[PDB]
């Protein structure tokens, strides 16, 4: 079975390891640990009795960042990271949040494809953005319009 739940601060060691794991580029201990709290609508996707997935959202008035997405590599490639999103998506929409954010580098192919399925459009190209061992990667700037519905 699969439960979406807030991330909680217990969970958080747990989200830390999957991190690690999935990101091609790991966001460091103090960026993790500093993206929880006010104003962020923090979600882990719970497969059977194991975390799967999380991701990490800031809610600014009616707009919103999604800061990060990931998916443990055990459990890639089977849906989950769409149905955190989407469930995501639906709780931004109660919250009256008209657009989700993303920044992306222009060469991650899997989360890109991830966000083009669930409607974000291209909103700007960030040229040379991203500094990396190999000099620069471009970051693709994308945006989720979230139409409004009746509660
Ligand atoms: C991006 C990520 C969250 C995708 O989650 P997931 O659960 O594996 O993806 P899903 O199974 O829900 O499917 C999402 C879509 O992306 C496509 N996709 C997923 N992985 C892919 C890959 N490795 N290569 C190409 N396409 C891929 C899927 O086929 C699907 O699109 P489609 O069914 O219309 O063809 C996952 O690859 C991940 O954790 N990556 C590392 C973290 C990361 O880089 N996050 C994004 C920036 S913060």
């Amino acid at each position: 079975m699969n439960t979406i739940s807030i991330l909680s601060t217990t969970d958080l060691p747990a989200a830390w390891q999957i991190e690690q794991r999935a990101h091609a580029f790991p966001w460091s201990e103090k960026t993790f640990f500093g993206n929880q709290g006010e104003r962020y609508l923090n979600l882990k996707l719970t497969a059977d009795d194991r975390m799967a997935a999380f991701a990490i959202t800031q809610v600014v008035l009616d707009e919103a960042t999604l800061f990060n997405i990931a998916v443990d590599p055990d459990f890639q490639r089977r849906g989950l990271g769409r149905m955190l999103l989407e469930h995501l998506i639906d709780e931004l929409e109660t919250r009256g949040v008209v657009t989700l954010w993303l920044e992306v580098r222009a060469s991650n192919a899997a989360a890109i494809a991830l966000y083009e399925s669930l409607g974000f459009n291209e909103a700007t190209i960030r040229r040379n953005y991203y500094p990396t061992a190999q000099g620069h990667e471009d970051a693709i700037i994308m945006a989720l319009p979230i139409s409004m519905k009746l509660h």
